[PDB]
């Protein structure tokens, strides 16, 4: 059941912003590892004396990488005269975030009909304000409220290309990489206590809840279920230590756990990413045993052929199934030094009407299926 | 004239250590951009709860990338019980360095006969101590003194594979990249005042001085002139603003300006690096006008053929000449967000006896030749 209770009009995920120590090196690594194109910049070469921000795109997916310059370059500025293109940016906040958490997501940005309205309604309904609405060049409005930990939910609305003050990058420096990633499917937070986190976020958004090893989790969703925000809490005392708890320890508390990126062809995406794992790209979790793929015939043999299943086996892809649809997924190793944030690659099969959001679930059935396949492979 | 006045026995450059916010992403970017192999690690997976350190190698060149973990992971440790593999590391120093300077070189490390002796003699002769000698697993001794700004000169000596506590990286995660880079030729500092900097460093090392647009510079060299440490100061009031002064402003003071990496085949190195510039690697300075390469015939037509000169032209390579030998060189754009540190690729022709250090100079003749070629190309 979907009560469609959004307190303001939400459209889609807009962008994800990483706060970095050096935006250049993270953005170049991610571009190569994920097959994302450099598409916009705001830095010294565009007159920004405050922060360096670089935008990567793949389809509708937008990854922004931002780092602070020396405060000395902008010491004469005040907020009315700022050269920052993202007015919510603050040197001290950014340095403290990265010191505390390491490389990670600062902002989960969603496009809304009216960012000022979304902000006011959010705070009237319990949201902790982070940055008030600011209109950029009379064209785009941006506002921020706290989501969890030091992560903000950023509202963006357009009257009528990324943000004012960003320049399109020169074609020569913009190599058209593309491994098939097309949009952000969901963005997942880890928190110490799920209940209060859910109550807080669902409280100010009106997002509704969507449809024994490590965690409890729930998913908040917008009206059409295209903005999907799962949240995890640890389960303590378990045989193996909870990966949610490890996250909280190494991250210094709550924050974004993983970004799930939808591919239009997960087999091409994983072939291309795995070719680059050892030459600057991303590594993937250790593959499941062959028993997992043997057992896929009984589970999804009506959705995937033998060839398509064998192709899952060579690439380490996981498969889970809903009552609505089927999900192919795989997880990277952590994106940076700490065992904190990672990426999921996903493709969904079914739920055609366009495809409805969350088709096939989030792979929670793969916890049981993995452990069983582990012991079954012990044989 | 070479008075051979080293106050202790110096062998060769050993490694360069970058202090990072996220060592993983910088190391992966550099590995791909420069064709360096992942060869050792010290991080959580090796029991280091303090810092993440990753070592890249190409020939004898060793680049180390280090970033701090949360201090909470090691809060119970004291120096006698540390899990850090580099005992001079300090969370606060590293965070303050990166906050102040951004991504850059913390340590210029040279191998010496006896790091304890080198340290004591250095400080007895004016060196400002940074980290006292520490013996690692009764096998390697490390000590540090201040060089300039927040850069240290690190002494390493071996009784008899990088450092104790570092593990060799798994072959699968160790792709054998190689674009021809073979060793560190020289490491260059920018300072506000050259005289005091030279007096200080030559004072404690016994290094001797080796053989109108922007700077004054001089080069300190070890006995056999294989450890080469140029230092630049700005020249103010010039028509174009000094790039040394821009460095000091954006770096928050003195620091390492560039690393010159010798290639065994500069044409292969530059072909391979330029193929990767727009897909995660490094960008190069804008190429000289065709007049520069037209004028190369008269200057080096006895060293390079027409084909070898035309090959310089397509790759943007610069050529300068000594009375001893000839130098091919090219400069990258800055390695990170700030217009501070960059890399030079070099290959030297001549001075055979082995090749003697500094053969061909450092390209200072290319300041005049570039400006002339600029106006000549205006035509
Ligand atoms: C537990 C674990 C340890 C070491 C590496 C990997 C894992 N690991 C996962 O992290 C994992 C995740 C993260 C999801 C997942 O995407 C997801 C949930 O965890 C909760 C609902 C929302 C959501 O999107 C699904 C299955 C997973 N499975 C099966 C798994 O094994
Ligand atoms: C001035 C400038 C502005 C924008 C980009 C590039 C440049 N630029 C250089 O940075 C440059 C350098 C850095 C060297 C060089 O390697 C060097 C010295 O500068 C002093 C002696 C020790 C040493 O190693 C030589 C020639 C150079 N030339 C010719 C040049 O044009
Ligand atoms: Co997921
Ligand atoms: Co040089």
């Amino acid at each position: 059941k979907n009560p469609k209770s959004d307190k303001f009009k939400v459209k889609r995920f807009h962008h994800i912003e990483f706060w970095c120590g050096d935006a250049t090196n993270v953005a170049r690594r991610f571009s190569w590892g994920l097959g994302m194109r450099f598409s916009a910049k705001s830095d010294l070469s565009t007159g920004n004396m405050v922060h360096a921000s670089y935008l990567l795109t793949s389809g509708d997916l937008r990854f922004l990488f931002t780092a602070p310059y020396s405060p000395s370059l902008s010491a004469g500025e005040i907020k009315p005269t700022t050269t920052a293109s993202i007015p919510s940016f603050d040197h001290g906040s950014c340095r403290s975030f990265f010191s505390s958490h390491g490389l990670g997501v600062r902002a989960v940005a969603i496009e809304v009909e009216d960012a000022e309205s979304a902000f006011s309604i959010s705070v009237a309904n319990g949201a902790i304000p982070s940055s008030p609405p600011i209109v950029l060049n009379e064209a785009v409005t941006i506002a921020e409220v706290k989501l969890y930990g030091d992560v903000v939910l950023r509202y963006v609305s357009y009257k009528a290309e990324f943000l004012p003050g960003f320049e399109r990058v020169e074609d020569a420096s913009s190599f058209p990489l593309d491994y098939g990633i097309r949009r952000l499917d969901h963005a997942v937070g880890n928190v110490p206590e799920l209940g209060p986190a859910l109550t807080y976020v669902a409280g100010f958004t009106g997002f509704h809840q969507f449809a024994e090893s490590g965690l409890n989790s729930a998913v908040l969703a917008s009206n059409d279920e295209m903005v999907l925000l799962p949240i995890n809490e640890p389960v303590h005392g378990t045989k193996r230590k909870s990966q949610i708890q490890t996250y909280l320890e190494h991250n210094e508390g709550a924050g974004l756990q993983h970004l799930a990126l939808m591919s239009e062809d997960i087999f091409r995406t994983l072939r291309e990413m795995r070719k680059r794992s050892s030459i600057g790209g991303f590594d993937f979790m250790p593959s499941p045993p062959p028993t997992y793929y043997q057992n896929l015939k009984k589970r999804v043999g009506d959705v995937l052929s033998d060839d398509q299943i064998k192709e899952c086996e060579e690439l380490g892809i996981l498969v889970d199934r809903d009552d609505q649809g089927t999900l192919l997924q795989i997880f990277t190793k952590p994106l940076g030094d700490r065992p904190t944030i990672f990426i999921e690659i996903i493709q969904r099969v079914g739920c055609m009407m366009y495809q409805s959001g969350g088709c096939g679930g989030y792979g929670k059935g793969n916890f049981s299926e993995l452990f069983k396949s582990i012991e079954e492979y012990e044989k």
